[PDB]
């Protein structure tokens, strides 16, 4: 999985840190890093996913 997106294999998690780190989903959301992102695709059966890192 070398591409251009985290993996939410390791979801949902029920912690997550403060550093921020804002991944944009599929649908152009911002989430505050990547727990909070993966929280999404996890709770979205993997149908969101993110285009790209940072906010949108």
């Amino acid at each position: 999985l070398a591409a251009v997106s985290v993996d939410c294999s390791e979801y949902p998690k029920p912690a997550c840190t403060l550093e921020y780190r804002p991944l944009c989903g599929s649908d152009n959301k911002t989430y505050g890093n990547k727990c909070n992102f993966c929280n999404a695709v996890v709770e979205s059966n993997g149908t969101l996913t993110l285009s790209h890192f940072g906010k949108c």
